[PDB]
């Protein structure tokens, strides 16, 4: 009896194309946004600009989602420690309202920032070894939604980018706004590294439910 490749919070229909938009207008602001074409170099190695809608071309076809635990249908390490849970099992095809009060951009993804309520923390994995990426940073703050890739990136890098993005924040390091949006203030973390604070956070409401491929 096989898990999911992997459990999540799929959005509706409606908050899917909400945040989908939102995320295309802000890479459509970015790659305008002076502040940004002043540091390609930093972007890419490759004097013209760089169309962002374009360059993260691989995106998720429909609905959103963020993913909680990825499973591989019981493979990954945890993946059944994690779907026996009570409050998995009990939560599975329940509501949730997400809040995301971030929008992200690398060279390698764009992505949304989620911050987790507690409860929504409960169905977050205790994983048994610690991504050293993720340590120092409190629980779930990996959480985030997908909104694009570059070419030649697996979308499992977005996690790894917004713990980053996050590493420095941490540090104090965002620096001093260089831009305002009209839906936040635009920080440059250095090194092609890009987030947009939302004023105010949007909520989006998903299902937690399990993805099978």
């Amino acid at each position: 009896d096989f898990l999911p490749l992997y459990f999540g919070w799929f959005l509706t229909k409606k908050s899917s194309e909400t945040l989908r938009k939102a995320g295309q207008v802000f890479l459509e602001e970015l790659g305008n946004h002076k502040a940004f074409k002043k540091e390609l170099r930093h972007f890419i190695s490759g004097k013209e600009k760089l169309e962002l809608v374009s360059y993260f071309g691989k995106r998720p076809p429909g609905v959103l989602h963020c993913t909680t635990k990825f499973c591989d249908y019981g493979k990954a390490a945890g993946a059944e420690e994690y779907a026996q849970q009570e409050v998995v099992k009990r939560s599975y095809g329940k509501a949730f309202k997400l809040s995301i009060s971030a929008l992200f951009v690398t060279p390698k993804t764009a992505g949304a920032q989620v911050v987790l309520t507690d409860q929504e923390l409960q169905l977050w994995p205790s994983d048994l070894d610690k991504p050293s990426a993720s340590e120092g940073l409190p629980p779930g703050s990996r959480a985030h939604v997908t909104l694009g890739c570059a070419a030649d990136v697996q979308p499992v890098q977005t996690g790894l980018d917004l713990l980053d993005i996050l590493q420095q924040v941490k540090g104090g390091s965002q620096g001093e706004a260089v831009g305002e949006l009209p839906r936040g203030k635009l920080y440059s973390l250095g090194k092609g590294r890009w987030m947009l604070s939302l004023t105010k956070k949007m909520e989006v409401k998903a299902i937690f439910t399990g993805y099978y491929g």
